[PDB]
């Protein structure tokens, strides 16, 4: 477990 | 797009 995939960044909100 | 899942806490950096 740690910080690369996951949730925070990606799909979903921003430009 | 930019904020929300793909990346960030999950997997990675802290395996």
């Amino acid at each position: 477990l740690x910080l690369x995939l996951x949730l925070x960044l990606x799909l979903x909100l921003x430009l």
